[PDB]
């Protein structure tokens, strides 16, 4: 820990002035799931990370999702699910208990990590202030494309009073959860959502934490691990990508194309892995730039 | 409806004037609890009363309690209980549950119905932003006070951030969860709090909706009831209570003692029952003023 | 009074909020002439309405006239009068009159009765911090037009400070008198000058007290009374209207075709007029829309 | 006019610095009345010279009264007066008078000479935004003091709502007529008002423009002529002063030793009086200071 | 200096009232070198005037030069110059001297003079915030253009950290070096530099000092002098004009096309030309408008 | 430089989080002098540390001396100096060279350097808008104190002025002259300077950068160096110190004495001292704090 000359001590830290200039006043969103979430460690250096680029004077807004922990909650409840494809088709009853897992428990538990460094974080969902709207989404099951319930992509993000929360000093600790045009809440998938609020809100970087190393281009030859990649490839090979990563994927794209300049795809396992892809060339992730 | 003479339809507006002058950009804390909550069509006039307010320059603070839903999910997640008096004890497991049904189910109601009418509801816990925290509370169970887990009163509130919120013309929506020093998230009585948030931000009245007409001194004497008291004869008068009307008049106390100008105790079954005690003299309730 | 069920006087309230929502910060302009001025009861009610708007955070600008009080200190002081058809030939003596009665007399009444709830309005003229200009007018005398003096219509307005003055929170009551370019200052019809006003001020609304229970198309036929008008119909029937009441109307057109949401005549012989117009459905008068 | 070197056209200028300097960002009450008011050229001049403090960033304000006036529309009239000792009592019927001369007529003449030069000045009395308040004044007949109607001393002065004005480059024309605290409007003499506002606002300087060269010790001794003097000396002096200067000078000491820097008693006949006064040690007044 | 009747004293100071609001609230760039920085009481006057047009509310910003203490410098330091024509090659030996000659001892003695008034000038540099920046300038020797140093034009000027600071109410004394692109830093012709700032401000005015009474379009015709030209005329005679005073006329006609309205070059050898130039229509200069 | 595991890499910067936190949004004053302004790459390191600071939005401001580079351009211009004690008598000859080379010598590179990372620095003196004045001081020439010249500490500082300066996100780069009351101008000691600024800014630190390890209570004993000391023990051994690190040491204990939380004598030989003394707990200097 210590054992470790300081005149390189210094050249670290002295080598992430050029991403402070770069990040410096600007929004980062960070979408945090995978491990990340999971183990107390991890946890703790995510929202002490928050905390590092807000005492930098960066503007972080994380977006968080939560699958496993609404399943576990669905089948605590006794709640029988029904699957169309793979998927959980999306009853008023499981809308309900999406939005109080995910806005009453796992929010809770980063808004609290947060705010161990300081009057930081607080949670939002699209509800609070209309401050982002949904639209119902239909998946395609297999060919045809079919309801899956109350889900939906993020229709409109209201980017006035979110710049001015974080502009106030906040992070937002945002749920994925959103009133459609008619008031009713559908829950949205928090890759694309974090994809969309970056794009609105004009942000330097998106950040997607995964549980992978980086984007195999052909998974799982060790040395098709790429650092960067344009969209044009990455379109090109998105059809041909591991079931679990299309979603960080599409994201990406669409943030790039929509403006964002990069959008990152970083190892959630490694402890602190937001300081080292910001403000360190070390970085284990992959780079998606427009092209 | 309109069977009614305009002639007299102005004279009912006409007669708000005083109180719009009253209250004009001034701090409401409204507690909302009982039937109010549990019946649609007071829900939404609920709603459309604090858009009322809020579109006549009032600034609302709504506190909102769940005794019930709370103990609804506990038995549908078969979680037991312990009781001691007859206070349940919060376990982590027990706060866990309050939590994510406070926050994640009864005050995203609130929000959705005062969200119809614009942007402006945004929930809030003790944990977002540090507004406010908790200090641990024994209750005396009999003579003997004693522990029932993590549950206090309100310690400290950030009286700067919650100004700044209701200038920005945001209606906070509060949970009663809060941080302690060390972190651990506690729940907290609803009237308690609402008394100790309209004592925090200056609030011109303290609106306690309760399930009944008003304060009987000799309940059940239809006459004994009162319009009007002050604080040194309710406090007298206090031991000789009914069980759940009690944290409602301490509540009402400890905040006119605190400087608010009045409190009041209303009919939460009367549709509207904040705009006829707000801006009318036919209230049903009862005032309560230092003395 | 009081006779009256409160379970509707809860009723009346809560059915303005939807005109609350449509004037929350926004200007209405409210021309102020007719009996509304002369009896003492409806003069007071008028006030308090204004200072009613002004505490709901609505931003009213009274604009008033004042034709039989300037004649009748004509005839005080002994000035034989000119007419040309039936108008009077404004002298720069005339003038003088005009301008010491419209702006120290009876705009002195309608400050002093508002100021009774608050330091709210201030008078002014379009020659004080230069608010608004004139230009001279020749009326059409019998098919000819001809000079019947100094007076004019609204030239330009400063829409910068005017909105300046009603953000700070007051309520501005006009004189029609203004300069033009060469600093010498005309009288200005108060019907005209409160259509350029709330024009230029980008109003909700344009109120008209006027003395008739609305416009009828058919005068007088009982029926033949109207609720709502387009401008293009409303034009086409202009030349078929009461020698008082056209300018009331060419006032309500130029306003909405300017594009001023609406105008509405109504009856400022109805206690309370613009509160009955503005926060219920039970309106006396008749609205302009465009088409 | 230009016959005249310019050598020394620059030295005059150049001697202003220091004053410039002494009255940058400060308040200069000027009071206004005399011939000052009667002839033309001087009139202008007047006007001129405010816009001169105004395009130095020296924030004027006028305040000016108007005896002849008043009583000449009072006979033009036929009011016929009611006089105890020398003082005319003020009738409900004459402050009507006196209001719509003072506000509608004379400083009306004013606003319109200023504005010649850029919007700056807009006229107000204490009935507008309730900036000042009066209270009832009874003068000491002869021996006994009496009631001689609704006139009064300044009671209070909205201190804020006045520098609000000016700091906005705005050039008060005061009128001085006042509400009471029950809204009753009394005439106030306006060298007395003219050291009220001077004290309340914090003034630099209070001009008192008078038809004199200055305060003559011994009238008419040329030489008693004096061009300083303290407060003590000129109170023991006071009841030996001819009885029409005697308000301007109670004004004077009012104010100083209400804290004003210096008040200055100047001839109003003197072309540029406030100019000569301010940015030239060729001052024909007095200065007076505490002492 | 008092034997001057006032009446006319007051005459000269009401004749600059047209230019003080010509100029209020506008910048006025002052090119400052010759003989009005040599001898001490015309360098007081200047600082004097400097603070003059500063407590009128002018944002005055002084640009100066520093032609012969340079070369004093060089010569006390024994540093042999190269010429070519003749210019002084400009080594980075020689920049070291002309930047601390120019920075560290002629703005020095300026924000001291102008500081006796005030606290008002600050000295600055394009280095300095990156106010402005420079491009390295080659001369036409005789035919062929070449290299003579480090010397440029300035290139881009930070207009809005200009304009703050004169907000701030701060007289900002430019020292004419620049950095370029890669950092390298330039000298500036201080006449040049005076018209580049100029009309990156939008100044109203630029004020040249200058050694002579004015323009002589035939020097030495005494006659041939003129008061006031054109551009295109002043362009056409531009090869015609002695060798000092080339630079001042074409920084004229740069600035005044590039949209300054007008161009003065005034004679620094009277005392206070400044403010005879400004505030008097008796000025010796020559001003230059468009055409 | 990277043969260093990244694992690690991320854990040096996740521990300069606490103090990130300690100094966000403060003042950081540092006296830059010795070698750390002699060797290229340690000023060009020193640079880039303070664009660090202001892009983590730390406040820091530069206080800079130069004794030698002074007396080497005494030494080329032949001014033969005059010596009581070891000082050399500060003529009014000598005192233009000090500032010359102070402000435009010295002060131009540190700002050129720290604006390759941004536009950030401004140099300034205590002549500039008045932001700092200065005292005449003799110093002690044994036991006899005596005139030794322009000479002063730091008399009055514009705290105001000042910190606006920093929020308006610059670095000032002081040099060390001041006007006294009467405007003449001293230097000023830096190190002492330094103290006084960080007194006067209410500074989180004060940063002595020296040409030594730290301090050592019984130089040389190797061991005899101490990593942090009180006011109070530091005082009763400052006469036991070496001749050059007197002024650093009365430097801390005048700041910390007057409020400063922490005074630090650092190694400026360390490439990136500020550095590691600010974000890392390896720091080699030496704390001060009172007691
Ligand atoms: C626009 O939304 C907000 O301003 C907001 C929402 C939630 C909060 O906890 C806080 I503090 C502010
Ligand atoms: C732009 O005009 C004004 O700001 C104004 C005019 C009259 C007043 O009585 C007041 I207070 C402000
Ligand atoms: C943009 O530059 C400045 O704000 C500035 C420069 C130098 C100064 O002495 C001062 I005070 C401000």
């Amino acid at each position: 820990i210590e054992a470790l000359p300081t005149h390189i001590k210094a050249q670290v830290l002295a080598e992430a002035l050029p991403w402070l200039k770069q990040l410096h006043g600007k929004v980062v969103v960070v979408k945090y799931g995978g491990n990340a979430m999971t183990d107390d460690t991890l946890r703790r250096a995510f929202a002490a990370d928050m905390a590092f680029l807000r005492n930098c004077g960066i503007h972080p807004v994380v977006v968080h999702g939560g699958g496993p922990q609404i399943t576990a909650m669905l089948r605590r409840l006794g709640i029988e699910g029904d699957f169309k494809g793979g998927f959980r088709v999306t009853t008023p009853e499981v809308l309900d208990v999406a939005r109080m897992v995910l806005f009453g428990q796992v929010g809770r538990e980063l808004v609290n990590l947060i705010n161990a460094h300081g009057p930081y974080a607080v949670g939002i969902t699209g509800e609070d202030a209309q401050l982002f709207t949904a639209v119902r989404r239909s998946v395609t099951v297999d060919g045809v494309a079919t309801d899956i319930g109350l889900v939906g992509d993020v229709d409109q993000v209201n980017t006035a009073a979110m710049l001015d929360l974080v502009a106030a000093g906040r992070i937002p600790v945002v749920s994925t959860l959103a009133p459609d045009a008619d008031g009713v809440v559908h829950n949205i998938n928090a890759d694309t959502a974090a994809a969309a609020v970056a794009e609105a809100l004009g942000a330097e970087k998106l950040l997607m934490l995964t549980d992978i190393d980086g984007l195999y281009t052909r998974w799982p030859d060790r040395d098709s691990l790429v650092s960067e990649i344009d969209t044009g490839t990455l379109a090109q090979l998105l059809p041909t990508l591991e079931s679990g990563m299309v979603p960080k994927v599409e994201a990406c794209l669409r943030a790039v194309i929509g403006g964002v300049p990069s959008a990152h795809i970083i190892d959630g396992r490694v402890t602190h892995c937001v300081l080292v892809e910001l403000f360190t060339d070390a970085g284990t992730g992959t780079k998606v730039v427009r092209g």
